[PDB]
């Protein structure tokens, strides 16, 4: 069957290169498309087939009215911040689980964490520290996930695909 799953996230988390890692096996490298698409995968799971529809959204406030107009009929939502960004991290209780809950009440969240080959970046940990900021570590990850109500709490990067099918199959596994 058809699995319709949205993805909501600050601007710049990743979101855009989460879905096409995944659905194209390569991390595009100057090449990010700019059109807000929705993707597919055929893939296999526990036995059955699953077409599972992937729909990219713009993260920015200006879009704040126009957003979810892609929610309904939505049967999971991918929560996403990237795990060098703690503004991104933040505004998942800040804005984006208020605006997924008010929207659709019961629909399963699953937390998403990006960019993990950068929690270890000296360049980027030393900038970070600048603005006495930290990357944030799995149990903080963790926790947020258990605030919000999450299905799972999973991280993953989109350069390396590290994690990054576990993140689908656990969406898929969510519904
Ligand atoms: N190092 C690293 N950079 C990433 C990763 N995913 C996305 N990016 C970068 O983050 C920027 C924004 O990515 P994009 O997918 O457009 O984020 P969106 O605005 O949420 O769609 C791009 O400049 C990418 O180079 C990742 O896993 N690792
Ligand atoms: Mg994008």
């Amino acid at each position: 069957q058809a699995i319709k799953c949205v993805v909501v996230g600050d601007g710049a988390v990743g979101k855009t290169c989460l879905l096409i890692s995944y659905t194209t096996n390569a991390f595009p490298g100057e090449y990010i498309p700019t059109v807000f698409d929705n993707y597919s995968a055929n893939v296999m799971d526990d036995g059955k087939p699953v077409n599972l529809g992937l729909w990219d959204t713009a993260g920015q406030e200006d879009y704040d009215r126009l957003r979810p107009l892609s929610y309904p009929q939505t049967d999971v939502f991918l929560i996403c911040f990237s795990l060098v960004s703690p503004a991104s991290f933040e505004n998942v209780r800040a804005k984006w689980y208020p605006e997924v809950r008010h929207h659709c009440p019961n629909t399963p969240i699953i937390l998403v964490g990006t960019k993990l080959d950068l929690r270890d970046d000296k360049d980027t940990i030393e900038k970070l520290k600048e603005k006495k900021l930290t990357p944030i570590t799995y149990p903080q990850g963790l926790a947020m996930a258990k605030e919000i109500g999450a299905v799972k709490y999973l991280e993953c990067s989109a350069l390396t695909q590290r994690g990054l099918k576990t993140v689908f199959d656990e969406a898929i596994r969510a519904v």
